């Protein structure tokens, strides 16, 4: 045969994800490990159909509309998870001569596993139109609310009128005049139907610009019509967050500084901006990725308990603890920007044509936050977020108070873990008797207790944009939400601006600058074992 | 000649072996069965106690718990290389035994375990052993012992002198004071070295006063660092989970107390009855066998403080301290049931053993509710329950943790922590997590049982509760044996039930063999803070 070479293929392929799997959790116990993760690689291997739905995506010529938007629209048309009659309108300034071939040339390139998906992105290719128009032209669109409502009156079910999600792909200076044209041109239909506005980062870039903003969507839409969409919050990791410690005596009890010795936010990328270092180069990674997205996991994870699960009641506790946030000082920021990997395989970010000569644009950050209330005073919560560095991975660290007495140093700090990549995980670590008669009450071992693991759908965007249509609020940031955000972190924004503390070189593919692992020492984290 | 006693010796060993497989195995054809067994045998194939000589001394060496399971366990330990290399051991009893050779060989050697492969250890191990005739309460007698015992002492390879004497009394308790005030008169460890240990077998008493009085007894003759008061049931591997889990570990301290946990159940359950020994059952009755002595060491265990450091008699000083802050059980708290005939059969009534008294009210089954009345405990049920001839064997603890009724309301409920002895080992918490993404709002949970053990590598075939406990006395811990102090205390809670009890107060009600027990009984446990899942 040759097929011989197709069998040694594949098992090399299954015994070196293995390898990578267990080398990850690094169990003590191989052989079930091994066992069960190879069992699980072969696995592997009416509320809402009442109403007509439009969506409606503007930018639609754009990187993301094309790359991540459109692609995420069909996972959940093929997951099922939108309505049947569901009608998608691309709209945007450039000119389309043939709309057939910009859907079938340019769109379906990005849909992903179009080999097992034949036949269903033709289907999906039937329900999206596109609509050549002016952003800031009332006109267009009352040409294009008599569009939608054409598209609405085809619904076959008695539920008048329509829902329209309308979707933002736009940069951020274009979207009070989209809005004003929605409100002026194309709400919904009076005999029914919701509006919901879904609006890309940034969301300015301090907090005087970023009130702006909200200042100028707040005459259009309330804040149960915006979802503010950040596209790294997955429902998984916020499930464990709140259901992991609410629903449960024992992790409830322990939600506090009493017990808490330290916390760790921490998101990291082996990528560099390599591509377009360019428009990284005005934002930077703490607007990028830690006033939004971490500081949303922190405001979820420091939360009092809320009067309920209802969206707005857990909304409602993140502004809450968010306001008892100290603003972060240069004194408690470690800044990093990467240089080319050892092995020349990744360039600088200087080395990028289309980062300005001399920048001193940050690609890695590590800071201390301080919540000042009575849960939490005292904890340091640390948020580290980098490009270039030596793996991918997210993940929250609760370290807890060593318990000194009696055992000693046969014991150290538990801790518990919620990581969202390489893959979900969560577990704890605690101190466990070995068995056997070989050790007396001393002899100790620190153990990983896994509540779920992995393997490295809808995913975690996907989630969001259907927890939109659901009308789930619970993973947006809210408009008073934002502005506390802001105020954390303009004043060190600020000092970062006119260099009062620059970031270190670091090599892509190392940790970071060495200052920053001696900051986070400095700031209560304790190395286990 | 040297290859002819090697071939003898060989001969004899694979004769023993083959001896004591048709003993224990019981063939009615036992010419086959040495034939397959012959054929299948073939196809088969610290430094501190090297330092000085060691002496264990087993009185009563005739006796059933002897033969059956001391000097097994004292073969496993030989095994697991967890004696001396040069140790000694003497079977000590009254029993005239003309020819030892054949009752180390044919009696000791039938009980020993896994014979196919460890059968040329058996060899070895025997000859440490030899049996000594003896009287229990002869002065001249103990001179002697102490005579032959010294001879092997001073023979010994190694660096310090004299020898540490182990005393096993695998005798009735009646026998304990005349033999310990015999080893004290004559044969206490030399005055040049080693210590002296003895271990005590149940029962302690069976009531407050009895128990004083056979500690009195005994005081005079051995302080509590010499006496080792044994309970073969609380291995070393509950007593770890028990400890380690909760004080080496912030996360279950902090919910160690009546702020977090709502009730807690320990719990021990057979399915086998009095198997014919009614008559013996008869005159114990299920609390002091089971209850007073197992269950009350695993509570003070659980419900201690935490310990000044992890020296055994710390620990012992707070299982001690939690067990004085308990009342006396009183009848009302108390469910009494006595096993009938199983439904299909198979399992005699308890008053159908012919040794039983007609009449008996004997209770083989209890469910009661103990108070701890301090601050981490108080207004926590805990209940002890023990039961023979009931639906399963199991023996664990379960605490129920107070529901978190917001926000999950009905989407959750209390957590629980079990640690499970039998019929296996476990260790885990029952918790509320997220059902995996799909629908499933923040509203849609279910329960996970989290397991809390540490998985090593190989499959770990740790050792019975039994020789865990026989090598703690070897090495000088005390941890799992029952302080004199502790003991008084802990006959002091039950000791006034068990006189209402003989007093006819309280009648056990009935209950057939195989089921959980009288339904009296879960209507208590429901109504002292249980919730069902
Ligand atoms: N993966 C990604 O692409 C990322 C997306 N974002 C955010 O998502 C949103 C869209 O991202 P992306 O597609 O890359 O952005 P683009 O800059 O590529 O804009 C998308 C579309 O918007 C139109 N556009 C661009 N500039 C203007 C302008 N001044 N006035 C009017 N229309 C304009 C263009 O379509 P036309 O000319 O046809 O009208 C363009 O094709 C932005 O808010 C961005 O900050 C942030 C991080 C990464
Ligand atoms: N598996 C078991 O058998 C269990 C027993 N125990 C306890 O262990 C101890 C011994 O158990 P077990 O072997 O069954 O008891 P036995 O009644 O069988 O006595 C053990 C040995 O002690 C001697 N003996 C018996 N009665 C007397 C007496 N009045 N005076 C002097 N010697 C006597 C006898 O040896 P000799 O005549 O040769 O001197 C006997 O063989 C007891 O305290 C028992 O309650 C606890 C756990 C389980």
């Amino acid at each position: 045969h040759a097929d011989q070479d197709a069998y040694v293929a594949d098992v090399d392929g299954i015994l070196d994800v293995l390898r990578a799997q267990v080398l990850e959790r690094k169990p003590d116990d191989i052989f079930q490990f091994i066992s069960k993760s190879a069992l699980s690689l072969q696995k592997d291997r009416d509320e809402q159909k009442s109403r007509a739905l439009t969506i409606i995506v503007f930018g639609a010529s754009g990187d993301l509309a094309k790359k991540k938007t459109f692609p995420a629209l069909f996972d959940l048309y093929c997951g099922g998870l939108l309505p049947p009659e569901v009608n998608i309108i691309g709209y945007a300034r450039t000119k389309v001569d043939d709309v057939e071939k910009w859907k079938h040339e340019t769109l379906m390139k990005y849909f992903s596993n179009l080999s097992e998906r034949g036949s269903h992105a033709e289907d999906f290719l039937k329900h999206i139109s596109y609509f050549c128009g002016a952003y800031d032209s009332v006109d267009d669109f009352k040409r294009l609310d008599a569009v939608i409502r054409e598209k609405e009156n085809a619904f076959k079910g008695p539920e008048k009128g329509g829902n329209r999600l309308f979707y933002l792909a736009l940069p951020p200076s274009v979207f009070a005049s989209v809005c004003e044209s929605i409100h002026k041109g194309a709400m919904p239909q009076e005999v029914g139907g919701w509006v919901r506005v879904i609006i890309e980062k940034p969301f300015g870039r301090d907090t005087k610009s970023s009130a702006e903003l909200s200042q100028a969507l707040e005459p259009f839409f309330d804040e149960s019509q915006l979802y503010r969409i950040d596209h790294y919050l997955g429902k998984e990791m916020v499930q464990n967050i709140i259901t992991t410690r609410f629903a449960n005596r024992i992790f409830s009890a322990v939600w506090n500084a009493s017990n808490i010795a330290c916390v760790q936010i921490t998101f990291k990328e082996t990528i560099g901006t390599e591509g377009r270092g360019g428009y990284f180069d005005n934002i930077g990674i703490i607007r990028d990725v830690m006033q939004n997205h971490l500081t949303q996991i922190l405001a979820l994870l420091a939360m009092e308990k809320p009067r309920s699960l209802d969206a707005e009641c857990i909304r409602d506790e993140k502004v809450s603890v968010l306001k008892c946030i100290e603003p972060i000082t240069k004194e408690n920021c470690v800044l990093g920007q990467y240089t080319a990997s050892a092995d020349g395989s990744i360039p600088g970010y200087l080395e990028d044509v289309t980062v300005p000569e001399g920048s001193t644009c940050p690609t890695f950050a590590v800071m201390r936050l301080n919540i000042n209330n009575d849960r939490w005073a005292g904890v340091p919560f640390i948020l580290k977020a980098g490009k270039a560095v030596e793996q991918k991975y997210v993940a929250i660290r609760i370290q807890f108070r060593d318990e000194v007495h009696p055992y000693g140093e046969a014991t150290q700090r538990n801790e518990l873990v919620i990581r969202a990549q390489p893959s979900e995980a969560m577990y704890v670590k605690i101190t466990t008797k070995v068995p056997g008669l070989s050790g007396d009450l001393r002899q100790t071992h620190q153990t990983e207790l896994d509540l779920t693991y992995h393997t490295r759908l809808p995913d975690a965007y996907e989630s969001l944009i259907n927890d939109a249509l659901l009308g789930n609020s619970t993973n947006f940031v809210r408009k008073d939400e934002l502005d506390v955000a802001w105020r954390i972190f303009t004043p060190l924004l600020h000092q970062i601006d006119s260099g009062e503390i620059k970031p270190i070189p670091y090599q892509a593919g190392t940790r970071g600058p060495k200052e920053a692992d001696e900051f986070i020492a400095n700031n209560g984290f304790k190395h286990q074992k």
